[PDB]
């Protein structure tokens, strides 16, 4: 095998289309089924794969009860293919309550971190065996993106970020080599919280759009050099804006520069992807809970600060029906190299009630040159016929 | 890898010999599997796989009620080995109320359709990648063969209709390379209705046999010509007829030309071929409902019109048990192709009350060339013990 | 890959050494495991597999009651590896409630059998595809080995019977290659009666010990020549005879030529084999019923008759624990080739009659030129723990 | 391939990171899991797999009660990649109520060991087929390792023990070469009582830590040199100790030469290895129970007895939970060779009595050069969730 260098333009896309489904929780009511969370999907050179965070449990167990939780010993990394819903032969590839992994091109490698908030570490296992580590630098709970890590020429950079949520924290931005730490390089421009990334690659470089859990709605950008290890962060220029909470339509805004300061605090886990000095983005439709999922183009959004004039919206989960983190993960063709994004359908507590647990499915489109039509792809489960 | 060219002659077949029964709905009562409908078998070279559409659902699942619906946003195509009845850890290949797949000697392909019926768009994933799309052309429940699709020399030809069930259609004749569609042909000749057709290669070409749902009793046969994208269109001459309702042994005709308007409204998916000028056919025994299957020749019945003097029947399914749809699927030896078919053998909802779910099972008959015996092989499973 | 021609002496054997157990009854009171009986295993060049003829069900279905029946549509052969019992994922490799299975070193072989006592059909498939068949030939119940056919130089033969259980029959010793019959003939020369043969490779040749169902006590052997499809029958000289009912170690007796007339009605499927003029045998420790199972050596018994004088023994099952069918099996080693045997530990209806069902589990011993012990390993399953 | 010599340094770590968590007594009060005890875990050159010894049975089954017994006729050695809990679809591959397992670089080998305590066979497997075998010397519970077996240029050398528990023993140690054991060779050198050794290379050589179950709370090191056979055998230096019953911090010793007669009767399977004059060693933090498990380096304990200066000191599982065996485990690098470690977290019967069985689960950690935190890492499982 050789190492992938994703050398190849981005395919010119049209919009999305449905590309794989899960049914999870519709399963959990007849059948014994992980109770995830945080899931995220990823692919070697032949297949795709989906991963998530377990809660060290299936769905119709007492251990269930008050999985809305992040952060328990047992959280472990899931890996099933791509369409193969997480039963009791799913494997556990490392103790992990937060991740990203990625292949090289030559063998996967995962990024798991668990411990205390105080003073976790983060195994770096590749192919198969663990190659290194690293302890939390901040002593406030060490995250990584929660998607999938990219690598050009043998070098996979993942970035990572530990301090206070709804403050300032401490974003680095990893560079490991066949699992071994061979760089980190902290984060700099004008981004001011750094959470989850959702990255993809843009040869020469690698690009990630992320969460701003502290003063913005608007999305950070950081822009990674793989060349020198340099590093830049801005946020989207796009006025309609993909954070939630947002503000609203016609009262929201952004530079390109700076936290807009619009609803800032809080956030949940999403993605863009320019292209051209457009910018393919989604968002749950509601911009104060998470629920329902739409696409769109915004013209200029990738170059024009406060550019709101869109085209091409599409409805992935209608509005009144729960949505939740989403996250991008590129798929090589034969000429171009395609955007596909994923997301999280929450069901259990904080929302609902009837039930103790908490749990997700997915569903996964992927970009399309071609024609495609409507449909709204929900979770689907019936929460009275569901156990607890 | 080649692609496969399919090129050497139709073996000479004196009935079909039992194949692969997979008893879904006898261990669904004592176990958690799938509630499927609309299954296909096809193969890649070296083995067969059994693929249906799901319901999003385990028949021992509260979310199995109702299931009597060939529409939702969570049928998703499985696809496991010849004889793997659908368990947990069954794959759900793509978002897919209507499929088809068939593997070009290098690799698979199939066709997932979902969304609404006014606007539904078809995937087409080549290899594991989404590598195409197309919307609804006549925004009517855009729908395909629900079987296996032929490639010949890297170009899989798959057919597909949009438009009125019972009234005038739009059929197209898909022609994809690797994912790709490289050309659209449209349906030509004398055929008023075509449905889920059951196709087979007779290099260099490509035959179907398939359901008029509207003024055909007798089958539209559907010739494709891969050299040059042409379309022609008739019906199978014996005078026998295969559709279900079906007229009567004594009173039904066919002129190979035109739909024999003989209870033509409804159908079910079936299939026959071939041989010489005859034909090898098969249908369940009862021409109001869908029960029992028996198969035979009818000699000069692929030449002569109304021709009804039949040789070699068998019984597959007894008259008094239920049958359903059914097609065709070919598979290479050292010398010839044979030909084989399955038959979904329905149950739940409908005709069966004491449930509200619906799912079937199979059953799979091949080619000989050799001797048999008799029998019946029906689902087998005592509703009475059966769920809900 | 080569085709296997078996040739290297057989392994001189001390007695048995444990080699694998399955759990299968104990299991089915916590977790879904297939209803099954008349289990087999053999193997491929790189590992061994499980076979069994399942009931269509699932030990705790409904659907279990009554499955002490040898023959009904469902029987479907199942296939795993050796260790791994019949769940869900299990696959039906076929329709049959009578087989045989062998692997000519090039791809595996099944001859699955189903359809009417009065007129079944006997698949013959090979290497995913089915490939021949025939009829029955005396319309009475044709049936197969019910353990591993074996091949030499790409032909593999097998061998069938039809006719009356208890009196004359008709055997006839199949000789296929890659799936196709090239050659049958018929049992020639003393044996009365030949049902469900365990058969073994004695380079240049086949041999085979089987169940004279009609008037032996004593085994019939059946000596197949692939240099010219020549077949031998004759009976086993050991005085000390292994079938059941069998007569009495005092009273029993065998000239290694007819059926002794001692309790020869009746019997159960077992296997035996020769080094020089021994016997290495295996039998029920019970002469009436099926309950523990014994092995040993019987200096002379395979040269000269009524020989009694017996050496090695081993309990396998002690004597107060069911037993069952049982069949030889040879894995290829370094230098020479071991025999092997298992041993069907049947439970459910007739001896047991607090539940409806009847299923069975397996363990498996091989020939060992080294030291062992002693023990027991029985099913082990508390049958009032048992569901039903 | 290539047999496997292990030549190549120990990687300096300076402690270890988190590798792998297993959750099966969690999941076990939602689905059918193994129940199991004496886990261990070992790699093939491309992947890691976890063993453990099962009880023939699932956790929520009726066969479950009473699984507080170390030896019953159905423990097999259970099989799976390590992630993957044992479900049923687990294989069990030898019957053994005691074993070891270690891959040559060309194949695995398992050293399954079942019978009577008086006089047990232990079957030698090699790479599929049943390649040896050797009954009981001493006639009373011939046990062996119960983890990973190693191997150097094609030859496995595995401990064997048999004899009195707490009183003097015949401890062996065997030579296999492909199955086949080609030398066996006795313990020499001062330890008074060995079972249950983990072992390691050290090119050219092997070298165990085990149990003194007699008169030893400090551990016997054994010592193997494959280059003649030979073997030597001591105790720990470090005063610290790591056995269980222990003695106490300030009131524990050993001379590197002669059980300390502190507490040495009972004992629990354990690990420790050296690092220039440096030992790295875990034990239960508790010296009277298995509860908690804590890591440490002993500044000079290797080599200067009665050493109790630690550093890097670590806690895997907190000492108010439960913890068990545990055993080393060697992974090759790029450059050197990784030590790694698991830990059996036992649950059921003994400790806890709401219930009536007994299983366990597990964690693993691996050295790390690297930075690392804090945490613990506990079954996790609520008693009163699970099931009797
Ligand atoms: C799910 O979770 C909660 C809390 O679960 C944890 O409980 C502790 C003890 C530990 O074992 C841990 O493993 C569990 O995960 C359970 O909540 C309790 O439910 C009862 C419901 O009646 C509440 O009783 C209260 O008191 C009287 C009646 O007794 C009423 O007037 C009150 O209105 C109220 O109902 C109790 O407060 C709950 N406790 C808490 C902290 O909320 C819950 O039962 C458990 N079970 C399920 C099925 O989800
Ligand atoms: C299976 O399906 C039907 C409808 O299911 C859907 O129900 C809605 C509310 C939603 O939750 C969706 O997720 C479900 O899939 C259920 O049918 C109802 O069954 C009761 C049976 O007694 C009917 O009650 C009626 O009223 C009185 C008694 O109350 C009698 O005199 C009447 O004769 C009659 O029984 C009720 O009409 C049903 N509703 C409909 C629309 O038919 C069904 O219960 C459900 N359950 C199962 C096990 O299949
Ligand atoms: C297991 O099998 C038998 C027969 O099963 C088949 O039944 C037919 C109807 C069909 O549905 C098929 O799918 C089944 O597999 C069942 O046997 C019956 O059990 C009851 C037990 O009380 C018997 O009742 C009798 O009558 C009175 C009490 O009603 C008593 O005085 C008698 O002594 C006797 O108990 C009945 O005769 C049984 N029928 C037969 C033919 O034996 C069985 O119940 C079924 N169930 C289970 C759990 O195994
Ligand atoms: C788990 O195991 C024990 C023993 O199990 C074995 O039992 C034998 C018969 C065999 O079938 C084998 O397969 C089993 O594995 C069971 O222990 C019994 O439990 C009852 C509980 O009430 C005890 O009754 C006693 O008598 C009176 C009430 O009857 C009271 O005053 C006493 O205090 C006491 O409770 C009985 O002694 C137990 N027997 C023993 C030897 O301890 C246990 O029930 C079984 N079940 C479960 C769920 O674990
Ligand atoms: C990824 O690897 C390739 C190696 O082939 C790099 O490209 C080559 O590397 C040097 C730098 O100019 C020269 O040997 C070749 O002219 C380069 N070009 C090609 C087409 O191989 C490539 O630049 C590397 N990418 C990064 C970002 O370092
Ligand atoms: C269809 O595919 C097969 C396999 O590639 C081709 O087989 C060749 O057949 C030609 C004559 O048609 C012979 O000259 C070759 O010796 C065969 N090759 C192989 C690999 O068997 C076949 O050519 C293709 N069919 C056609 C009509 O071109
Ligand atoms: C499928 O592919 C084969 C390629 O080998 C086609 O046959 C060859 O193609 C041209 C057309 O005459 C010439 O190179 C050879 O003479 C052809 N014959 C053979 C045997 O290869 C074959 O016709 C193609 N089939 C179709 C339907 O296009
Ligand atoms: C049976 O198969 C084996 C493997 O193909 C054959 O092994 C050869 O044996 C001959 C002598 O019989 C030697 O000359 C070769 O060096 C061996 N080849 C291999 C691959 O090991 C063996 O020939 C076959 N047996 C017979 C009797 O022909
Ligand atoms: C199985 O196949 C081998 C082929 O190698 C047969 O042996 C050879 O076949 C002929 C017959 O004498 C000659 O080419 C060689 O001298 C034979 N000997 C060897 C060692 O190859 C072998 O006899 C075949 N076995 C049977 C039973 O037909
Ligand atoms: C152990 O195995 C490795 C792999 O086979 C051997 O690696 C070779 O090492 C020697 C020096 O020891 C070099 O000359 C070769 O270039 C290496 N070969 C490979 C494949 O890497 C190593 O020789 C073996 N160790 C010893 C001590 O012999
Ligand atoms: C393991 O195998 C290797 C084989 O390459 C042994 O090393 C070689 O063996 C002899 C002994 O000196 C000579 O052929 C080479 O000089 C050795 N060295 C190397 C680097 O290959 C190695 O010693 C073996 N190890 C043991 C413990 O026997
Ligand atoms: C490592 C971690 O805890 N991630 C969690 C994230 C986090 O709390 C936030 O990033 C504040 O910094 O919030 C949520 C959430 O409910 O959407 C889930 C994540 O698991
Ligand atoms: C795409 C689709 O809906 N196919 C459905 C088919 C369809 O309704 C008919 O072809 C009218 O055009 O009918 C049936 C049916 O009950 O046999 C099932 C199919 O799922
Ligand atoms: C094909 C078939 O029915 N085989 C059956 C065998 C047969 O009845 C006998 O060989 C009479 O000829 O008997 C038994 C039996 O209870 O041991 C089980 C077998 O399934
Ligand atoms: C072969 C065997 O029985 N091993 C057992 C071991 C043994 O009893 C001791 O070594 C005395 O010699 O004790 C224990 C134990 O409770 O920790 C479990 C082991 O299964
Ligand atoms: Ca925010
Ligand atoms: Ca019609
Ligand atoms: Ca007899
Ligand atoms: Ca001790």
């Amino acid at each position: 095998v050789e190492y992938r260098n994703w050398s190849k333009p981005q395919c010119q896309i049209t919009g999305f289309a449905p590309f794989s489904k899960d049914n999870s929780i519709r399963l959990s009511a007849g059948g014994d089924i992980w109770v995830t969370r945080e899931p995220y999907v990823s692919c070697d050179p032949v297949k795709c794969y989906q991963f998530a965070l377990g809660q060290g449990t299936t769905l119709d167990n007492k251990h269930s009860n008050d999985t809305v939780h992040d952060r328990i010993p047992h959280r472990t990394l899931l890996m099933n293919e791509l369409g193969v819903p997480f039963h009791l032969g799913t494997r556990q590839v490392c103790i992990a309550w937060s991740s990203s992994s990625c292949h090289d091109g030559k063998a996967w490698l995962h990024v798991c971190i668990t411990g205390d908030d105080k003073n976790a570490t983060a195994s770096f296992i590749y192919d198969g065996r663990l190659v290194d580590s690293i302890g939390s630098w901040s002593q406030n709970i060490l995250r990584t993106q929660e998607s999938e890590c990219v690598c050009i020429n043998g070098t996979c950079t993942v970035v990572m970020t530990d301090g206070s949520a709804s403050g300032r924290a401490d974003t680095r931005i990893l560079f490991i080599e066949e699992g071994k730490i061979v760089h980190i390089s902290p984060l700099a421009g004008s981004a001011q919280h750094v959470e989850e990334c959702s990255c993809y690659p843009r040869y020469p470089g690698v690009r990630c759009i992320c969460r701003d859990n502290w003063k913005g709605s608007n999305r950070p950008v950081v822009d990674i050099n793989m060349e020198d290890y340099s590093i830049d962060s801005s946020y989207v220029c796009s006025g309609l804006v993909g954070d939630t909470p947002r503000n609203d339509d016609r009262s929201s805004n952004s530079n390109c520069r700076d936290p807009n300061n619009e609803r800032g605090t809080q956030g949940v886990k999403g993605w863009a992807f320019d292209n051209g000095n457009d910018l393919w983005m989604g968002r749950t439709i509601s911009k104060d809970l998470r629920s329902g999922y739409e696409t769109f183009k915004v013209i200029g959004g990738w170059s024009t600060p406060n550019s709101k004039s869109q085209i091409n919206r599409q409805v992935i989960v209608d509005s009144d029906n729960r949505s939740g983190y989403s996250g991008i993960f590129s798929v090589e063709g034969k000429s171009c190299i395609n955007r596909c994004f994923y997301v999280e359908l929450i069901r259990g507590r904080k929302q609902e009630t009837r039930v103790w647990w908490t749990s997700n499915s997915i569903v996964v489109f992927c970009g399309t040159s071609g024609t495609y039509g409507t449909g709204s792809w929900p979770d689907g489960a019936n929460i009275n016929f569901m156990p607890i």
